[PDB]
C-alpha cells in the first residue's frame, strides 16, 4: 500500500535502547529475528558488561559453543594473530567438513602457507587489462540496472534488492570472469540456490543444493580449461596464466575461487548497497550532503556505508593454543567468533558511533575484517561497486527513497535485507 511514500526518518546519533544482558541469546534463532536496534543494543551491553562470553550454537546437529569477541581491540588482535586464531577449515560458527569447506571457501578456509600461495597467485591475476575490464563492467552494469529500473516501472516503484543490489555484484563477477550472457541464467540459478542455503525461511532441497554445487564447479573448471587454449582479456584467462615462483593454479582451484566469489563477493556488496539506501532514506541530510559533492565525499561515504551496514556480521576462528584475553581463559580447540557488527560501534574506537556520518575520518572500521592475512581481497572492487551504484542512483533518480521497512534475512552471519521497496521521481 504505502509503497509510494518514504519511510520514517530517524534522528541521527540516537543510541539503541538499553538491552538487559538476560535478554541476549546469541544461540537462539529468535534473537536473530529481533530488529537491528535490539541487536545493536545487545552488543552494546556485551561490550560494556561482558565483552568476552561463551554461547551455544544455534541448532536446527548442535555443535560446540563459541567465545564471542565484541570489542574492536579483541577482534583486531584475533585477526592479526592467525597462528593462534586459525581459519582452517571453518570460518562460520557451525562446523563443516574440511573437504566441503575448501570446495566452497577456497583461500578463506586456509592458513599459511597454503593460504598465501593461493592468494598470491590469484592477486597476480588482476593484471592491468583485467582491472580495466572490471572497472568498465562495474559502470556498465550499474548504469544499465538503474536505467532498467526506470524502464521497467511506470509506477516508479521497485524493489532495490531484486532490481539493483542483487544482480549488480553477480553480473560484474560474470563479466570479470568472461562468462557469456547466455550463461547468466544458469549461473544466477546455481548461485541463488547456494545462497538460499543461508536463509532458513527459504526451503533448500539438499540434493538440489549438492547438484548445483557440482554443476557450478564443473562449469568454472571447463571455463578455465577453455582459457588455457584461448587467452581472452578476462580474469579466468589471467588466473590460468598467473605464476608466483613457478607455482600455478589448478582448474579445480580456479573453480573453488569462483564459488567463493559468487557468495563472498556478491551478497556482501548487495547488502552494503541496500543498507546504504536505507541509511540515506533514514538520514536525508547525509544524502543531501553527498549529492552536493559526490566525488569529494565518496571516499569517506563509502567507508561509512560499510561500517554502518557491516554486511559480514562475524567471522569465526579456532584456537590452536590456550590464550587468556581480558581475564577470560579460552582453550586450544575452542571456537571464537569475531563480531565486526559490534567492533563497528565500539565506543572506545569511534567518536559518536551511533552517528551515520558520510564525512567520517578517520574510519578504521572492521567491515572488511580486522586486517592481516585474510583482509578482504575484493575490498577495492567492493568500494568501487558501492560508489558507482550510488553515483548512478544520484545521476538517474536522485530522490530515490525506501518506502517500506526492509524485510530482514534471518541470519547470524549475513546482515541481509531480502526486499527494500523504493520510489523516485
Ligand atoms: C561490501 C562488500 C564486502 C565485505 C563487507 C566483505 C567482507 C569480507 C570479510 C569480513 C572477509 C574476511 C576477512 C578476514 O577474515 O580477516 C572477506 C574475505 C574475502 N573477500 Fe570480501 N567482502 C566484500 C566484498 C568482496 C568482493 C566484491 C570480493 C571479490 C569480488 C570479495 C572477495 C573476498 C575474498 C577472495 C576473501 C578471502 C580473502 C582471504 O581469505 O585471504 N569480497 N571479505
Amino acid at each position: 500500500m504505502g509503497l509510494n511514500t518514504a519511510i520514517a526518518t530517524r534522528v541521527n546519533g540516537t543510541p539503541p535502547p538499553e538491552v538487559p544482558i538476560a535478554d541476549i541469546e546469541l544461540g537462539s534463532l529468535d534473537f536473530w529475528a529481533l530488529d537491528d536496534d535490539v541487536r545493536d543494543g545487545a552488543f552494546a551491553t556485551l561490550r560494556r558488561e561482558a565483552p568476552i562470553s561463551f554461547w551455544p550454537t544455534i541448532e536446527l546437529v548442535a555443535g560446540n559453543g563459541h567465545w564471542a569477541l565484541t570489542k574492536y581491540d579483541d577482534v583486531f588482535y584475533a585477526s592479526r594473530h592467525p597462528d593462534i586464531f586459525s581459519s582452517y577449515p571453518n570460518i562460520t560458527i557451525n562446523d563443516q567438513t574440511p573437504e566441503l569447506a575448501e570446495y566452497f571457501g577456497s583461500m578463506i578456509v586456509l592458513d599459511d602457507p597454503r593460504h598465501q600461495r593461493l592468494r598470491s597467485i590469484v592477486s597476480r591475476a588482476f593484471t592491468p587489462k583485467v582491472v580495466a575490464r572490471i572497472e568498465a563492467a562495474v559502470r556498465d552494469r550499474a548504469h544499465r540496472l538503474v536505467s532498467s529500473m526506470i524502464a521497467n516501472n511506470p509506477d516508479r516503484q521497485a524493489d532495490l534488492v531484486s532490481e539493483l543490489a542483487g544482480p549488480l555484484p553477480l553480473q560484474i563477477i560474470c563479466d570479470m570472469m568472461g562468462i557469456p550472457k547466455a550463461d547468466h541464467q544458469r549461473i544466477f540459478h546455481w548461485t541463488n540456490v547456494i545462497l538460499g542455503f543461508g536463509d532458513p525461511d527459504l526451503a533448500t532441497d539438499f540434493d538440489e543444493f549438492m547438484q548445483v554445487s557440482a554443476d557450478i564447479g564443473a562449469y568454472a573448471t571447463a571455463l578455465a580449461e577453455d582459457r588455457r587454449v584461448n587467452h581472452h582479456d578476462d580474469l579466468t584467462s589471467s588466473l590460468v596464466e598467473a605464476e608466483v615462483d613457478g607455482e600455478r593454479l589448478s582448474s579445480r582451484e580456479i573453480a573453488s575461487f569462483f564459488i567463493l566469489l559468487v557468495v563472498a563477493g556478491n551478497e556482501t556488496t548487495r547488502n552494503a548497497i541496500t543498507h546504504g539506501v536505507l541509511a540515506l532514506s533514514r538520514y536525508p541530510e547525509q544524502r543531501d550532503r553527498w549529492w552536493s559533492d559526490f566525488d569529494g565525499l565518496a571516499p569517506t561515504a563509502v567507508e561509512e556505508i560499510v561500517r554502518w551496514a557491516s554486511p559480514v556480521v562475524y567471522m569465526r576462528r579456532t584456537l590452536t593454543q590456550d590464550i587468556e584475553l581480558r581475564g577470560t581463559k579460552m582453550a586450544a580447540g575452542d571456537k571464537v567468533s569475531l563480531w565486526y557488527c559490534s567492533a563497528n560501534r565500539d565506543e572506545s574506537k569511534f567518536a559518536d558511533p551511533w552517528t551515520f556520518d558520510l564525512a567520517r575520518n578517520p574510519n578504521p572500521h572492521l567491515g572488511f575484517g580486522g586486517g592481516g592475512a585474510h583482509f578482504c581481497l575484493g575490498a577495492n572492487l567492493a568500494r568501487r561497486e558501492i560508489r558507482v551504484a550510488f553515483d548512478e542512483l544520484r545521476r538517474q533518480m536522485p530522490d530515490v527513497v525506501a518506502t517500506e521497512e526492509p524485510a530482514r534475512l534471518l541470519s547470524q552471519f549475513i546482515h541481509g535485507i531480502k526486499t527494500l521497496p523504493v520510489t523516485w521521481s
